[PDB]
């Protein structure tokens, strides 16, 4: 089996709640984005970056389309990017917008 930590790994509407499900105790951190988007571009690689130093945390991404509409209601979603932050299949938390500094707040608070 391979390590899904480590990296930023894109989900859809049939496989993110089975990740959520094997997440263990590990936070799960995802962020919901479309194409197009300034905000969430700019986010991107410092995402990517996050995910490299934190290996403890999954980071996952979802893109906000029409096939995946269903899921991104049902988390609820307003404007992009927002970032939802689960533990033991719960939303614990949100940071909405590209707010850097608070995204790194809701995330060692799921840690620790």
């Amino acid at each position: 089996m391979e390590a899904i930590v480590g990296k930023v790994t894109e989900v859809n509407k049939d496989t993110f709640w089975p990740i959520v499900k094997a997440a263990g105790d590990k936070p799960v951190v995802l962020d919901m984005f479309t194409q197009w988007c300034g905000p969430c571009k700019a986010m991107a690689p410092k995402y990517e970056k996050l995910a490299e130093e934190y290996l403890d945390v999954i980071f996952l991404k979802l893109d906000c389309n029409q096939e995946n509409k269903t899921l991104a209601k049902e988390l609820g979603i307003r404007v992009v990017p927002t970032f939802k932050i689960l533990k033991e299949n719960s939303v614990v938390g949100e940071v909405t917008g590209a707010k850097y500094d608070k995204l790194l707040e809701a995330i060692q608070a799921a840690r620790s």
